[PDB]
């Protein structure tokens, strides 16, 4: 269509890219269901509505980096089965809900660094096992600077890698 495109206010859209980075506290409504790449980085997010992404089944890239996310809701990524890139770095996450990445078989780039992962608490063990089993996709940087480095998901206060934590060192009382 001549000089006509199909976009959330304060975001910029082109093709199936939706750039909502840096608009500032909640995920905008009416992100098109055909969206393949979604930037939600550099906003004010401290939580997500459960189900917020459930209609965006064609997503291949999702950036949530550099928010202040304190927790993710269980199942929040369950519908994003075509996701290849998932950015969660530079947030305030202490653990990942059990099973959160289980339905994401196509991941090739995952960013988890610069979060205060709480490795003494029982709830770290899903993430510890996941990183240990998917080490070749956990990294840092972008394009020319992309480098895999699974030890950059680090335990707050000791800087030990999250993937080295096993059940016998954790305690429910530290949650």
């Amino acid at each position: 269509h001549h000089h006509h495109h199909g976009c959330p206010s304060q975001c910029s859209c082109s093709g199936t890219d939706v750039n909502c980075d840096g608009a500032r506290a909640s995920v905008p409504a009416a992100i098109p269901i055909t969206t393949q790449r979604l930037w939600l980085s550099n906003n004010q997010l401290t939580k997500l509505d459960p189900g917020v992404f459930d209609s965006l089944t064609q997503l291949t890239t999702l950036y949530l980096s550099n928010n202040q996310l304190t927790a993710l809701p269980a199942g929040v990524f369950d519908k994003l089965t075509q996701l290849k890139e998932l950015g969660l770095d530079q947030n305030q996450l202490k653990s990942i809900p059990d099973g959160a990445f289980a339905r994401l078989p196509s991941l090739t780039h995952v960013w988890l660094h610069t979060n205060p992962w709480d490795c003494q608490c029982t709830d770290i063990l899903y993430l510890s096992g996941w990183v240990a089993q998917h080490s070749s996709i956990v990294g840092e940087g972008w394009l020319r600077s992309w480098t895999v480095n699974p030890d950059n998901a680090k335990c707050s206060g000791t800087n030990t890698p999250v993937r080295a934590v096993t059940e016998a060192s954790t305690s429910p009382s530290k949650c």
